[PDB]
């Protein structure tokens, strides 16, 4: 399970070329594909195939969970932000409830993005460690060095999406060629119940079901695209509000393609490891090393393909991390400092921007190391952190956008309660992980070569519900206390803020 001779050279050369091009640069369909490219880091490459291989093909419902998300963002959140010409999405909060809510929302965005970028830095480290033969910590150090060179020197997404999706297609083609024909692969996956699209298991403990996707995944993708900062800023830069919607729908098509290719590569990966499954044989340690192992195993006759594909999947996600870190620094120095501080020359402010970029780089690397220590689940971990933090923020946004009677006390108390409950599940589900069989992990073979009351019912809910469980309560708490301290008469909101218009 190591690169080899022709693969190390290709990996090194491609990484050097990627860094050189990125720095040399530093010193409406394109945007649609850039939006998806953002969240197509190594996290998805390592998670979606593994989840599809383990839990079956129900993971395709994720696409639906994104589709229903985009529609909402297309027809419920895009008009409000776009028609108001908001410089920052969280400026809405300031115009709606108060500047304190703007501050809290910006802080939640910063923390959530920091954790998510830490996990996005962890995943490439996982790739490098699993494929080269370096301990997780030396690989994490190398990943941090490269990410900081990208960020603290100088900040194409269409190219990344195209190249990595073509890599997915090539992996799938080679795999299905090896296993015979596509009909044989489909029948083999069908024998072991890997083709189970129709899974309406009502219970919420099941990790992946129709309800779980349509609700939790929809709300999480909403709090990752609908009310995010970078995505909304990309929207508002377009024209006439039609180009924005077309960019959003093209982004949705790109996401559909990426996640469907990944969910099919997962099934190919399983059918490949039908017997002598690497996981319960000691060949790999966690169910996130599946994809690099598949890449190495299938292309054990092509001297170069592993290096090219993994170098791309590494450099593109490091670029994503640098972009997220720089956006974090920019929003901090635009929405929190400059409004607060009277006014400072263009030198001190760029120096503060560099300082915040560096600080966020270090904090994200530290979060990556913490994720490495705790365990795995780059996909699960990223969704967990993002949902857990940004869910109540999305609840605040939705309460402001669709409920007239809502004031600052309501939103703030709702955020407090939502973060409380969301972290309750986020931790109580980490101290007492749910059983592998309650999560519905499909069977496998390897012969071819509840202590507390709530750990069994409430901490076991699907990891896609956490954010939802936050958002909903934020709406229900904020709706309640707001109506207690006093309703907010609708004749106080001026321009279009409520969507009831
Ligand atoms: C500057 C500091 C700014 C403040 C940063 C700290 C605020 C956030 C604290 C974390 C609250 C949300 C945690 C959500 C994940 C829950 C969980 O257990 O999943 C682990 C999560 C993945 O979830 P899993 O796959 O289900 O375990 O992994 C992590 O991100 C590690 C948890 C780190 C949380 C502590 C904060 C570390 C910040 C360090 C910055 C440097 C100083
Ligand atoms: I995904
Ligand atoms: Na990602
Ligand atoms: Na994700």
């Amino acid at each position: 399970a190591t690169f080899g001779a022709w693969d190390y050279g290709v990996f090194a050369t491609m990484l050097l070329v990627s860094t050189g091009i990125g720095l040399w640069v530093g010193l409406a369909v394109p945007v649609g594909l850039s939006l998806a490219a953002s969240f197509m880091s190594a996290v998805q490459v390592l998670g979606v195939p593994a989840e599809a291989a383990r839990y079956g093909l129900k993971f395709l419902w994720m696409c639906a969970g994104q589709l229903l998300n985009s529609l909402l963002t297309a027809f419920l959140f895009l008009p409000i932000f776009y028609r108001l010409g908001l410089t920052s999405t969280y400026q809405y909060l300031e115009l709606r409830f108060s500047r304190a809510v703007r501050l809290c929302g910006t802080l939640q965005y910063l923390v959530a993005t920091m954790l998510y970028t830490g996990i996005v830095i962890y995943a490439p480290a996982l790739i490098l460690n699993q494929v080269t033969g370096l301990d997780i910590w030396a690989s994490l150090l190398s990943t941090g060095i490269i990410c900081t060179l990208y960020t603290t020197v100088g900040g194409t997404d269409v190219f990344q999406v195209v190249v990595m999706l073509v890599g997915f297609w090539v992996i799938l083609a080679r795999g299905v060629i090896l296993l015979g024909g596509p009909r044989n692969v489909l029948s083999l996956a069908q024998q072991h119940s890997r083709i189970n699209l129709m899974d309406f298991d009502p219970d919420p403990r099941s990790r992946y079901t129709f309800w779980t996707f349509i609700v939790g995944g929809t709300l999480v993708w909403l709090s990752m695209y609908g009310v995010n900062q970078a995505q909304v800023q990309r929207y508002v830069a377009c024209h006439t509000e039609g180009k924005a919607k077309l960019a959003l729908l093209v982004n949705q098509l790109g996401l559909f393609l990426i996640v469907a290719s990944a969910a099919c590569c997962g099934i190919v990966m399983f059918v490949y490891y039908k017997d002598c499954d690497p996981l319960l044989t000691g060949r790999i340690s966690a169910p996130d090393q599946y994809m690099p192992l598949l890449v190495l195993d299938i292309f054990e006759d092509l001297p170069g393909v592993p290096g090219l594909f993994l170098a791309c999947a590494y450099s593109g996600t490091l670029s994503t991390a640098s972009t997220s870190i720089n956006a974090m620094a920019a929003v901090t120095v635009e929405d929190l400092i400059k409004p607060r501080m009277p006014g400072l020359a263009p030198r001190k402010l760029v120096f503060i921007s560099k300082g915040l970029s560096f600080i966020y780089g270090s904090a994200c690397l530290t979060v990556a190391a913490l994720s490495s220590l705790l365990g795995g689940g780059v996909l699960q971990g990223s969704f967990t952190v993002m949902g857990v933090i940004s869910g109540p923020l999305l609840g605040a946004f939705t309460l402001g956008m669709l409920l007239p009677a809502c004031n600052t006390p309501g939103v703030l108390s709702g955020l407090a309660a939502g973060l409380a409950v969301s972290l309750w599940v986020a931790v109580g589900a980490t101290l007492y992980p749910p059983g592998e069989q309650t999560m519905g992990v499909l069977p496998t073979s390897a012969a071819g070569c509840g202590r507390p009351a709530l750990a069994d019912t409430f901490y076991a809910i699907s990891y896609l519900y956490y954010g939802a469980l936050g958002t909903l309560t934020t709406m229900l708490c904020g709706a309640l206390i707001s109506y207690l301290t006093g309703p907010t008469k609708r004749s106080s909101l001026g321009p279009g803020l409520l969507w009831w218009d």
